[PDB]
């Protein structure tokens, strides 16, 4: 129940020198508490985790935990390129009393299911009294979570479910059907939020949620109320905002941090290289998207 | 409105000699009229169109039209490997007073968008007073319908919409949003029926619908009524039946024709080679699926 | 030995009405005999086989056989969408005394290996005293020829080898190593001719060979002589000609038939729709490629 | 000329505690000097670079440079998940006087060509008086090096060429043809060594070279001498050894470190997790491969 609803992915908050900002993180966590979201997914790829050091990630979760404790549920993504660094973040995260721990599969190399199962179980062993969520992200990490690797992962009692980042909503259905009522599948594709929710995803973690959290909460209220016409209107509004945010030269998360600077006065810094920075030409796209968010809120809330 | 709802794909009906059965087609069309489905999608890939001659396909539509006229809406899939053969089926289909005409993209070779646009427009020109539905089937025909090829196709006024066979429900959303209220997107993936319907597909054409039409009609009644829990229960029941039907050595359509022989006494013949025939070992799978259909009907209807 | 060397794919020869030209076929076969190539691969995809009727294909092979008998070795590609039509071409081709028969896998649907093995064996049974060539063309027909399927097909004694259309030259190496000296692997990718020939392909069948057969014969003479610098110079010359021929709006085979009209006075007609026709703007590309062929011949022969 | 020939990828040398072994690195570098290879490719993916910290990689190159100076040419792979960490390794490597610096594209996220060009140019700027090698590795890093991106990177005068890890040998041909005589393309796929070397790769960097360097040097001597039959015999021998090394449960590099322990008495440690360790059942595969290497050497040297 504590994992059901809208859990935005937590962005990377930098200072003007390109280093993790404790004030920025505490600031962005106060924003999510204020917006009334269910939880926060920390140090995921939307949090620029691929580009952070082990110490950078410890500082983010530490500062999220100063603000978020009995108000938001926190999922801490702890996977690293190494099993060793991943175990260190898993220990650390359990040390700060986190709700769940998450892990993408091993990266760059396409390892067998036994190595993937060993990687995830080794991370789960480093935080043995906390919930664990596995992934299905074939498009970035290579291959999709099979039902055989998932059966193997359900042998670990800490596994509470899957973050389904693949595009077929059938994957959600198949994992939910195979796992049953004691597991949860989180909808990954923000653009298919309503579709992944109706077919079986009781959870939803997304990288665009932070830009317009009230829209996803309203969309979720319509889904739970069963008004699919009002839900479909909000989904379409969210999707055109995403497509506008993706039309910039600069990275989507650079666009989102500039939207939050306009709409909320939050200073989250820039995006870490190699993510492309915003250019002068993107500011009109950044202003247009920020206004589309304000307009959607007035129309649907 | 005449295209909205459940439109099953019409199966290939053979005699015991492996030739098209007029009695079998008329028989299977009386079955769909009786079950109260919105329409019938004739000579699509579920109708073994890849394996039929031009004359075989004319005989099927002729016999569907003897039974179906003012009771079912009929979409006739007329694409062939050639533009020439495709135009012949398009003429013929307009000759028999068909509702719409459909066409997969060119096959085997990956042709440019201009050749695909020319192929589809040439077929549309051969039946110039009938509705035309284009495809998005990247997984079989090679590449996905782009928004640029779709913009080009909307210049033809006979184009009423798209049959979306790709897996992302985002594709439905994007095509519906780009096209607007004067176009329809038909949900292709049977396993995501409820998800593709809520996000924007007002139509639904599927190859498994014929095996359990009352389940898809009930599922659609729940979707239209907004009861997503009862819809999700029917979707899961349909999906486990599909997964059982796909677990046979013989082809799914061979399994379905044997299920319809058990549950309805319909004799639709076998599947045309190279489609794999059922083996002795598949009969227990065929009996188990037929019983799962009977059980689903009693539970949800 | 009769299959070793340069075997160009035989083009579709039409009259001005878009129907198969007996005079055109006999004409194009006299061209290949004159150029001293090892054989001719008839009714393959470069021969527009996907777009020909069963009777169209019988007329082509009949007319190739009037000219080619004891001078060229003939491989007749007999696969059709159906097993039935494929068997008819296999019978017919054996009736005319061809050297080998070839077959792409089943297309559009992704069938299991047993259905593919049954399709190919059924075609091989229709011509039981003639050599049979299987394919590996993952990029068009879906999935690559696995070693398992290849082991299964080596149980049929008529199987003489594989036409390798995939891009990895490792595939040639792996099939040659697994099969041994009693089988032949034909190099498919014209642009990697020299690379597939050195790693194990003793055969070579290509769609661009007909445009400049003397260049591939010279390239092969260098490969057999072990002069890799002169071979690499010819390969690069052939590859820039191919890239120029592919830069047209009209299909490559439309470009090639127009080059053969300029350089040889051969009238092979146009390309069958949906293959895109040449436009006025392509004639400069067609003239430039024809001159690059003339220039390559003078430089390397 | 200093980059032409056999450049093995340098393995990760650990102590029994799983930390970088200075003695192990110096030891493995003395091995390559002794075997008479052209150079050594340090901290590439075969060097477990994805799993090393910035300080781990500095220690490896430092210890390679104590042994290798005027005897081997050194290519130091400096890419990291961050641009920042990558620049640090680029500075460091230039500080130790390496011949060239190499960089895979940005990983996990699929960034635009401008971000990839910026990432590589930023790394090249951190070592501005040293040669730079770009990659084409679509299978692991997502998308292939386009000609457009390659044209952009040739604007940087430090770019000396491409390490081609894709499977089509046409890619080598196309990059060599476009770039000309002032650039070099290194053959990536060890299994296609002879095929990439004949079509235009004057360089060759591989992960299996370290297990049998004398075989690749002999294979290269045959290629340069133009004896394609003796080259093809060595290629086939190398390829069956690779396929045996890949048949283990444990990772290929774990297999190779155990082969070097048997055949050379080198102690390179194990593979860093998540790379799967060898199991008891793999020792027979490890012994069989080591013997196949000894047998190949006696047959071809």
């Amino acid at each position: 129940e504590k994992y059901k609803g809208v859990i935005p992915a937590f962005y990377a908050c930098y200072d003007k020198e390109g280093n993790i900002s404790p004030e920025g993180v505490q600031g962005l966590t106060k924003y999510f508490v204020k917006k009334g979201v269910k939880g926060v997914y920390v140090n995921g790829s939307s949090g620029e985790c691929i580009y952070q050091s082990v110490e950078d990630r410890k500082i983010v979760l530490e500062n999220v935990m100063k603000v978020a404790e009995g108000k938001l549920t926190v999922i801490a993504h702890v996977a690293c390129n190494n099993t060793k660094d991943s175990q260190e973040l898993a220990r650390h995260a359990e040390g700060l009393g986190v709700d769940a721990i998450a892990a993408i599969p091993p990266i760059y190399f396409h390892l067998p299911e036994y190595a993937i199962a060993q990687y995830w179980n080794a991370i789960s062993a480093a935080a043995p009294n906390t919930d664990f969520v596995i992934y299905n992200i074939p498009q970035l990490a290579g291959v999709a979570l099979t039902q055989n690797l998932f059966v193997e992962m359900r042998k670990n009692p800490n596994v509470i479910g899957v973050k389904n980042s693949s595009m077929p909503v059938q994957d959600i259905q198949m994992f939910k059907q195979a796992a049953g009522a004691e597991y949860i599948i989180f909808n990954g594709p923000d653009e298919q939020f309503m579709s992944g929710r109706v077919i079986g995803a009781e959870g939803a973690i997304g990288g665009t949620y932070g830009a317009m959290p009230e829209l996803y909460l309203k969309l979720d209220e319509c889904i739970n109320a069963g008004k699919m016409t009002e839900a479909r209107k909000i989904q379409y509004a969210c999707n055109e905002i995403i497509y506008k945010m993706c039309s910039a030269h600069g990275n989507m998360y650079a666009v989102i941090k500039a939207i939050l600077k306009i709409n909320e006065g939050l200073e989250l810094g820039a995006v870490r290289e190699p993510l492309p920075a915003l250019v002068d030409e993107d500011m009109e796209i950044v202003k247009e998207a920020a206004q589309m968010i304000c307009d959607a809120k007035k129309k649907f809330l």
